[PDB]
């Protein structure tokens, strides 16, 4: 507990840009993009106030629109007079993925029509379409193989405090080893994060700070509509915090919280407000109404686990089932609980295998150890209940493809 | 099924997607539906075998699936899982190991139900190719069979050996196949694909 991420004063003018996404729509081989910003401000309306965005590769500047605000028409009482919706024209945009990180920056400026700067903001732009198209994940029109890893935000001396050398640390060591990809297991990550995936190349599975796990059942909170306005903030806030990065490909609702009607509800509000990204949900057996994705957790490749309600079937039966059209991407599989990784071949040969087998995310990243003192000073790696914490489940903790100082175990 | 077969065509398909012999191929199709629709037994139509996918088997396909809606039509011709086959039908697909042949691949039958927009149940016309000492690994096909709900069997290359009986000198009959009767050219003992002998003896993959 604590105030354990970066606390800011921000200054802004009173008449301000309050909100401004960001999209990119492409024509069938991605030769021509179109930007579409939306901006939107808050403050007095004034018949001079302006919005430039400007798109810029490196130095040169490739794309500008300059408009007032005034929305198109929206419904039988009009449109936004407070919001403005820029297209840009990019003609053979360089396109982002993981592996070739392509960003332009947009700049979007509030400024008078005389031409006096009233405030800017700015993002990172990757050009990149996300889509399930007949079964498929595609970027950018081609099926995806997600190697990927689940990263816990941890710190062996500062917990759950991230710091950039961490994160870029940890962001060199993924590439190297050959991830193209990371899920946010299970929260909303430090915003420099994503800023550092946007840059390096990583797709991100950005996940909402939801789970129920220890509720009997799973759903008992996720199924009760008093609990719809808590667990609606932890996904509507994600996802109009972190809309504009291009790494983000994927919105998760969580994790091990069940099946409720709130994660159906949830999933669909996503899919209207942001239909640029997949959404997907393992809870409740993997395959709900709420995963655009099958993404079971620790699904074997051959063997199924029968259980009662929510089945792990083999993933090369899973997809085959009938009435089962979506890719399954595993959010957690090959479980690297210290000297493991055992049969990870028979995944990948798998995954190479099968078309709609699009990979998965090993659980996980990074030891979640601890370091303490013994009486002589010399610090050693601790887990569970080393702390006098309990009740508490030891070892389990330590899942990682990395001791918690980042030097690699075997497995890696 | 209906007694079409153009296997030695080259390609398979050239009388087949020829509309001249169009209304061939229709009689056979036709006449056997007009002959058989009232019997039980008969479960699945097939528009006959190893012919090629041309548009005469589309066309006759349509025409059973119009005349008869109450059994399902199955062809294997031209991969399996044409337009002109209700089931994907391969033959000698294998359980687990892809066979990526160029236009007709044989894709393990695990990963061909789970093909992007493949939808049809998998039953192998034929499968499990009973040569001699064979039936080497007919359990894989069966757990396979058991474990995957689309997987729904298939049929056994095949029942009875090909074997014609001759005499020797002396009176005493032997088995003979290919070309034992001066036959040329032959294809020699690949006439005997049987669970059982000519005699109806069970081997022992039976
Ligand atoms: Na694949
Ligand atoms: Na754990
Ligand atoms: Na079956
Ligand atoms: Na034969």
């Amino acid at each position: 507990s604590g105030i354990f991420r970066d606390v800011s004063l921000l200054h802004k003018p009173t008449t301000q840009i309050s909100d401004f996404h960001v999209a990119t729509r492409f024509n069938d081989d991605f030769s021509r993009a179109v930007l579409e910003a939306e901006v939107q401000m808050c403050g007095e309306l004034r018949d001079y106030l302006r919005v430039t965005v400007s798109l810029w590769q490196g130095e040169t500047q490739v794309a500008s629109g300059t408009a007032p605000f005034g929305g198109e028409i929206i419904d039988e009482r009009g449109g936004y007079a407070d919001r403005v919706t820029l297209r840009l024209n990019v003609e053979n945009p360089k396109l982002w993925s993981a592996e070739i990180p392509n960003l332009y920056r947009a700049v979007v400026e509030l400024h008078t029509a005389d031409g006096t700067l009233i405030e800017a903001e700015a993002c990172d732009v990757g050009f990149r379409e996300v889509r399930i198209e007949n079964g498929l994940l595609l970027l950018n029109g081609k099926p995806l193989l997600i190697r990927g890893v689940n990263r816990h935000e941890h710190h062996p001396l500062h917990g759950q405090v991230m710091d950039e050398q961490t994160m870029v640390q940890d962001i060199l060591l993924m590439k190297q080893n050959n991830f193209n990809a990371v899920r946010c297991s299970h929260y909303p990550n430090h915003p420099l994060w994503y800023t550092l995936c946007d840059r390096y190349g990583l797709y991100v599975v950005d996940e909402a700070n939801i789970e129920t796990h220890g509720m009997v059942p799973m759903n008992r909170l996720t199924d009760d509509p008093r609990w719809l306005p808590a667990m609606s903030e932890r996904v509507t806030r994600m996802v109009q915090r972190d809309r504009n990065h291009p790494s983000v490909i994927i919105w998760s609702l969580g994790n091990e919280s069940g099946h409720g009607a709130n994660h159906d509800a949830l999933y669909r509000w996503i899919k209207s407000v942001d239909p640029s990204r997949p959404v997907q949900y393992e809870g409740g057996g993997a395959d709900t109404t709420a995963t655009d994705i099958i993404c079971p957790m620790y699904a074997r490749v051959d063997e199924d686990q029968p259980f009662p309600a929510v089945p792990k079937w083999s993933i090369k039966k899973w997809l085959s089932l009938p009435g089962e059209t979506r890719p399954l991407i595993l959010c957690e599989y090959a479980h690297a609980m210290g000297n493991s990784l055992g049969g990870f071949a028979k995944y990948w040969q798998a995954f190479r295998q099968y078309p709609r087998l699009q990979g998965g995310f090993v659980w996980d990243w990074v030891d979640q150890s601890l370091i303490k003192y013994d009486e002589n000073g010399n610090p050693w790696s601790a887990y569970g209940g080393d702390f006098g914490d309990t009740p508490n489940d030891r070892q389990f903790c330590m899942n990682g493809l990395v001791f918690a100082d980042r030097t690699p175990h075997p497995a890696l």
